């Protein structure tokens, strides 16, 4: 692809993090802690899942960023409305304000309702995410495979400001402790 010139410097917003996450000092890496991380509760925190938002809000333009997923067995990535539900159980869908892909149990899916099987021959170690606000597009690219297209959500109805969205996943297996990292420009 040719989206690299729309690169934006994303940072994680600690206040939105599930209370078990550890965000690095530079706000560019997030991972699940061993226990709870000794923060007060607030209405912004995701309660049920190991999720966090980027600090940046987008309401126009074209934006691009990259995320490192090396070693991980499970994660969700994409964008979401600033006003998505934080508490309780919910599915990742455009109806609920999410435009996401994921890895789970050795398969890659897009967060449509119902979910859509992705066809990935080269397991990605870094994912590129492109948003065109005006066009209503969110696209995902396999950086490990020369930028090949993974998935395009088109005809998106954002209906609000967008924030970068992350889920590091649970670590019941002991094989999913590695971080999500925002990769340098
Ligand atoms: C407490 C624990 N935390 C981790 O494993 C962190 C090191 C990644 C845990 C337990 C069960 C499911 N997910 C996570």
């Amino acid at each position: 692809h040719h989206h690299h010139h729309h690169m934006v410097h994303i940072t994680l917003d600690r206040n939105t993090a599930n209370s078990w996450l550890i965000i690095s000092k530079d706000r560019r890496q997030v991972r699940m802690g061993d226990t709870h991380q000794n923060v007060s509760d607030n209405k912004e925190r995701f309660s049920n899942y190991p999720m966090v938002l980027g600090a940046q809000r987008f309401s126009s333009g074209k934006m691009y960023w990259e995320v490192d997923v090396t070693q991980k067995e499970a994660w969700d990535l994409g964008v979401c409305r600033d006003s998505v539900q934080r508490k309780g159980q919910f599915s990742l869908s455009p109806e609920n304000g999410f435009w996401t892909i994921w890895l789970w149990q050795d398969s890659y899916e897009a967060g449509t309702s119902p979910q859509t099987t992705l066809h990935i021959q080269v397991p990605p170690c870094q994912i590129g995410i492109f948003v065109d606000y005006e066009a209503g597009v969110v696209s995902f690219y396999n950086i490990t495979d020369h930028g090949s297209l993974i998935y395009t959500f088109s005809e998106c109805v954002f209906a609000g400001p967008l924030r970068p969205f992350f889920n590091v996943g649970f670590n019941y297996s002991g094989g999913n402790a590695a971080p999500l990292k925002l990769c340098p420009l």
